[PDB]
């Protein structure tokens, strides 16, 4: 018995008023100044849309809202009521009711043209839909800030060429005001070219170019164009402010990579690093903006940590299912082994792993070649090899001893890294450590 | 004997001050350019409003101050005069004293009217106040800002029009003026034609419109407008520069919620997740955002642990003081446990605690329906349930066993959160977990 | 078969396109409105220009690029015409196609020069250059951005000026024209007065200027510049946003330097320290700034943990191997030793280390003297020394006991610090600590 | 026998040379446009500062630098010579070099003009200044980086005003250029006149206004006004820029403040605390603000942990060093017990210390007094107190009881903690422990 605010005819209902509220804001400055009211063929029209408000004042009764403090629903017509006979109803029946078809019929004008100027709270519903449109995911963000500016300067613009050639109208000895002194005859010509001088008015002093055409001359529109700067004064500083944030957001991104970048090469040009460090250092800021891990790492981190279980539990865990080591540990150990899996990526030619390095961390590879070459002991050649899936770190599971090798990259890889801590947070899970133990043993004595 | 500074009396003194200030600002340029001084009907008002500033240089020894280092107050009043006499006294007797009065009656004029321009002295008391009004509470402060911005952009339209009238009347040859050369007979108009049309002409350069009526031909007028052009040159930068901050600042919340969202966007379709933890995560950032988590944590974690304290009490004892566990747990226990409860609040469809997952925390519902069912032995039905004030999580007390259930939510709740650790912490405070213990046992046993 | 993206021949080729595309766009416009076209003499060239661009339709089948989620390449021609056909092929094979040689040499024309417009949709590889030459390194980053804003307000420029040219020829009456009513007899001037004439016009327009010549009479002109001036509205908005993020980019440095400045005089001259806490305080920030530490410290945390080491051990491993205290210490300790090494910089005359100070760290001298003299025990004199190489702190390695000395700079230095929490956690990597206990007791028995 | 760059002589050498190179950047236009160059009463001032110019080329040989690697000297003439002759001699020594008087004295002139503007290169010095005097400490910095913007406004005016009154003498028929067609007997009139006309023509198309006099009618004048409003436009966004750093930067306290104030005010009106939480949290943060200790907070954790133990030892070491329970506790030991004292500020009427809390911290008093009343177990009255210098929380020193009172404030006060973790930290540093002990027994039996 109470209509739902998330229904498809509400919806509907809402954006058939939007396109109704854009209508009449567009007119009522135009029926103000320019054609007179006594013909009825848009008299109709205005009187079938103050209808349809008339029915939505009372069609508001039937609808819920969401509270602030208790979510999701309010209902039991009672506090509806008094939510919107407190907050919006007074100006909107102030808005809805006629007043000029009230004179036209009752006995008869410039004070019933005024009460017809409270047409204008009927826009409140586009700025409240310019609230929802920007707090909706599906919309790009910086192009509905942008066009609620340009239709508030768009509406600036029209509604104050209007207003001052109904000042120029108004005013005996048509010489002596801004399109008398330029065009004597004015008053007998079209709509058209009327209304475009008044626009071509309103645009050169909005948008502070002001020729030298279509100065005022009638003292009183000398005062109205007072005002009427310093609105412009306000609006184009509000209007430059709005695209200082657009464009510092835009582009933030690269100007913090190139940071960092400028930072690695003022400290790595300090101490007089040779070649090597400094192209290690570059590629790999290179290969961190690339896969942008920055903001995966603090997006990661502001999870919940069960939802990045879930995450690295579809990532990983068919890659961890099949290695070396594990052969048969009871998945149910698998789910509480996965969700401390740390990713990374790698830039080609990076040393990985040192000969006599302490070591760390396993280092299972999930694509990308590997080269082992002989560090010291051996000046060149030697072996060296991990393919797709094939892990090494292996010595350092529990001997607790240095790499062999040396471990440089060839093509780029994607190296998964379960460390020395973790797998020791991981010992006293036990019953399936013995399986692990025992495909170490089996592993190395082979 | 002396008089405190936050009486009723002192604060409504120094407002009625202010006013009186406004008043002698605004008319001090339009005295000193279009009207004469000969006759007296503002005369005495004006040498009213100097008594009252006289009254005032006496009365500001008799009030306390508050001092930077020692504060609450200084007394005994020694240092009151070695503060005023050596801060402000010097030009506030300067401007107070009259000097046009003592020429008009003493033997007599331009050098007693820029004697007269020193009254702009006063103008210190309004910047007191926007001093005070931005760094009290109870006021928007995005209000006050814009006002005193509005105020030296009306005084500076003000006083340059008045100055250039000023220099158009003191000139012989009364064509090659800026309102000679368009009106020839202009000093025999009203003053309302005159102001209307000099504050006409400066507003059009100082909005940077620039018509090309009033143009200057005189040569010193001609210098007049470079100083004025500079001015208005730095005016208008640091006017966009305040509306940039008001922008920049207006809108940093939705901003930084719509980066949330893109950053999770881009990590969920780089790495291809399907569906479902997609609808996670951004639900999860939409109810983050809803109830302002952030600004939460950032503002508890400033607190000084002791109010954070009396809060959590105030919030969360009348619902931990009934639940199946706890019965007779003695409350000066609970003034201790409370204190460390930190609270959530979840999505609805949200999948909380898997099942054979490793405990990590307590779950008390403070609203919200909750559903269990099997997950993996159970391939759909099942049973699994818990309401408001019903808590769950009670298997990993000591037990250190996984969880039985799957936990989704159906409706949105709010979830309090006794982590692992916490319960361990508070194992110490003994002689009370015996009750605890006792209910676990008959808890389960039944 | 297939030509990578990265060969010397196919940049150049792109290179000499963008050369080609830049006098395509300059001279698209100047051709619609200045010139005829029954001519021949630029027909050929812009054939020719055609017929360039025809071939590299053909030729960007047989390229590789590079994907979004595996990288390094994408070969093996299928998924290539797919990729090309679905984003760019469409407009580029609407923009390659003749229309006006076929208008010309059919049968035959404004409606043709509207198809010739289409030649500007060859514009996007300017677009994707100033792409790629923000994200390479090996370019200024605030010298590309400008020049982009600086191509497209000069592009603006240019187009709009000869179009409103063009519309200023196909009028009748050429009075009541912008160009018409100051100069009579303007088609019978050359081409460089009208041009320049109608860039003049263009940039008092787009520069906010507008003295007053050349105002519109036309009304279909004083509709074109209603769109052109919020263009340039626009326009001039986006420009400031940029310039502003270069200014605030540029000073950060500065004047984060100066806000820690302000805060430390502020803690200073609040409770009221004499001066050499003051002294002391502002000369280390100072040779913190001399020497950008901090951004040394990010941009080191940032780093790997390996390439941190290869870092250290390029720099302090020849200073480190030769120590009073290590003499045989056998190198592949040395290399794990050397990575946690944390480099300093001290100011001259700042107390080190004081008399009877609890132990913290470790001290080597890298450079600058050191001037040690009794504390409290000792008025004046005494003796204490240390030079480049030779390590202090050496009492509190084993010992735990105070420093003997005080410890003031004399010319600055640059101070290692292996720390006691270092030293304790280096205890473990035992069977070398051998020869440092016994170089300390031959060390210090001596 | 080399000259330090820290002499008294030498840095009044370098300001002589500042004030001279603003008179030749001043006179420079001004001398390439109005006046003639035959006439000699200038042109020995100019031979002068040729001479004071070469003199200083010879004696930037004798001075020594700072190098960016090793630092606080370069000694040893060579690479002296090497860095002045490879960084500025070349244009330096094309500055310095006469040709106008060579041109005068040899045979003979716009082409020696040209190469008279070359003393620009003078110009680099003022630069050089406002380098340092941003770095420099003992300045304002929000005030040099706008009196260099203003210094760079007034010389554009400045040069392009020259340049534009040379380029209206050059032409032939002076009507039909900016200053001819309304004026037009100009060459006749004096300096001040056409010096005035010229600034007053550049000031109004660099500031964007543009009346509408003086507008370009020669079409070589007509290709100035583009590059010079080119120009303008650029030099406008810059300073806006500026203007915007200093905004922002200006009040960034207030701004944060007030932050504070609104997310503290969301978080009680959401969760419905009723006054006494509200008006703790409140005037906590603004007894934060009034005290700014954040900044207190970062620059003290800037620290290098040294310092702030001589900051501490200053400022607590006489109020700890007569307690209730420190007697003779061997000053040796107070120099490391100090320096982990954490001060802290506190409010009045917020209840410190609660009644049964679990303890937590040592409050010893510095100022302001304090009262205890019974809570839970006495309704009211009963007794508490404490006075300057009078510790409380000693009963868990080890006891490890709760606290027996309630602890509120009356007037505000400054309270030290040293906490509980702190004093078991103390506790190793033993021998001395004896005495707090004998202290504490004979304290709480009497
Ligand atoms: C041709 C006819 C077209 C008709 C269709 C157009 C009708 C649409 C109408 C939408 C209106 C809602 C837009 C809104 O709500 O007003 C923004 C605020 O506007 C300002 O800047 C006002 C600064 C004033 C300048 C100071 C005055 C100086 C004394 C909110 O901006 P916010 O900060 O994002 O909330
Ligand atoms: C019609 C008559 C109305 C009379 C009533 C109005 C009288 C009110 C009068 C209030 C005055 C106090 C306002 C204040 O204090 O001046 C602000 C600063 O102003 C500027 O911008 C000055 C930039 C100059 C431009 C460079 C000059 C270029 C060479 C502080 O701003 P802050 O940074 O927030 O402190
Ligand atoms: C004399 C002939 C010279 C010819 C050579 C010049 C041709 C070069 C052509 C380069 C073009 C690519 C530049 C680009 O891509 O357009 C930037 C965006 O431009 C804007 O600002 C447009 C704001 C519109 C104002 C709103 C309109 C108001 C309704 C991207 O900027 P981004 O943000 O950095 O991506
Ligand atoms: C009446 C005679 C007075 C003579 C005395 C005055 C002589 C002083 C002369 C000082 C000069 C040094 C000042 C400096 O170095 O130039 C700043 C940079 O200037 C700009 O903005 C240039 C933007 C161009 C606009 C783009 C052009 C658009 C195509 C550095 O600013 P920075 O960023 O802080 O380094
Ligand atoms: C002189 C002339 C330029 C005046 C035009 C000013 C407009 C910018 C004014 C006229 C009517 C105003 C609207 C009427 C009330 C509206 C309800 C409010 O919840 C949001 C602002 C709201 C949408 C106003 C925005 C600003 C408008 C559109
Ligand atoms: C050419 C004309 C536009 C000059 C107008 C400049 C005004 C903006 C000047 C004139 C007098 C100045 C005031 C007088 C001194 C005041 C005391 C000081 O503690 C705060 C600034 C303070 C309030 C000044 C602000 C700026 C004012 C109001
Ligand atoms: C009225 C007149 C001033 C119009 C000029 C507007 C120009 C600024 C328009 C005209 C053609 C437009 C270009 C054509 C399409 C281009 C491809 C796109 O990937 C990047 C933008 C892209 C490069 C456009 C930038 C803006 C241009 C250059
Ligand atoms: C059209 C007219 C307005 C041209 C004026 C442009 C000036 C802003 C130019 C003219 C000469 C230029 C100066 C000459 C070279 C100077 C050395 C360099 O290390 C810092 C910039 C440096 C100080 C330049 C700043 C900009 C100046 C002062």
């Amino acid at each position: 018995h109470i209509i739902s605010p998330f229904n498809p005819r509400y919806r509907a209902w809402e954006m058939w008023l939007v396109l109704l509220v854009i209508y009449s804001a567009w007119i009522c400055p135009f029926q103000f100044a320019f054609i007179t009211y006594k013909k009825d063929a848009i008299f109709i029209i205005d009187n079938i849309v103050n209808g349809f408000f008339a029915i939505d004042i009372i069609l508001t009764f039937f609808v819920a809202y969401l509270d602030s403090h208790s979510y999701l629903l309010v209902d039991s017509p009672k506090k509806i009521a008094i939510r919107y006979l407190s907050t919006w109803f007074a100006f909107d029946v102030c808005s809805t009711a006629p007043f000029q078809p009230l004179s036209l019929l009752f006995n008869y004008e410039l004070g019933f043209r005024i009460l017809s100027m409270l047409r204008l709270w009927r826009l409140r519903r586009v700025s409240s839909l310019f609230a929802r449109l920007e707090k909706d995911i599906r919309f790009n963000y910086f192009w509905i800030r942008c066009t609620k500016l340009i239709s508030v300067t768009l509406f600036a613009i029209h509604c104050a060429g209007c207003f001052n050639y109904l000042i120029a109208d108004r005013y005996p000895n048509p010489r002596k005001t801004w399109i008398g002194a330029v065009y004597p005859n004015f008053k007998e010509a079209s709509l058209w070219n009327r209304y475009v001088t008044a626009l071509y008015w309103s645009i050169t002093t909005l948008t502070t170019t002001g020729y030298g055409d279509f100065h005022a001359e009638n003292p009183r529109e000398m005062l109205f164009d007072i005002f009427f700067m310093m609105f412009n004064l306000g609006l184009t500083a509000y209007l430059i402010g709005n695209m200082t944030n657009l464009v510092v957001h835009w582009t933030s991104r690269t100007r913090t990579f190139r940071d960092s970048v400028r930072a690695a090469s003022e400290f790595a040009s300090r101490n007089q690093l040779p070649h090597d460090i400094q192209d290690q250092m570059l590629s790999h800021i290179c290969l961190k903006f690339k896969t942008e891990g920055l903001k995966q790492q603090e997006t990661l981190n502001n999870l919940p940590k069960a939802i990045r279980s879930s995450i690295a539990n579809y990532l990983f865990f068919p890659i961890v299912h099949n290695i070396y080591l594990f052969q048969g540990v009871s998945r149910n150990f698998l789910f509480q082994l996965v969700s401390d899996i740390d990713a990374e990526y790698f830039p080609p030619k990076e040393d990985i792993i040192l000969q006599n390095e302490a070591p760390t961390d396993l280092y299972i590879l999930v694509s990308g070649a590997v080269d082992f070459t002989v560090y010291v002991d051996g000046h060149d050649q030697f072996q060296g090899k991990a393919v797709i899936g094939e892990t090494f770190g292996e010595v350092g599971v529990l001997y607790y001893r240095p790499q062999p090798f040396t471990v440089r990259t060839t093509e780029l890889s994607q190296i998964l890294r379960i460390s020395r801590t973790s797998l020791m947070s991981a010992m006293h899970a036990h019953a399936d450590d013995g399986r692990v133990i025992m495909n170490n043993l089996f592993m190395k004595l082979r």
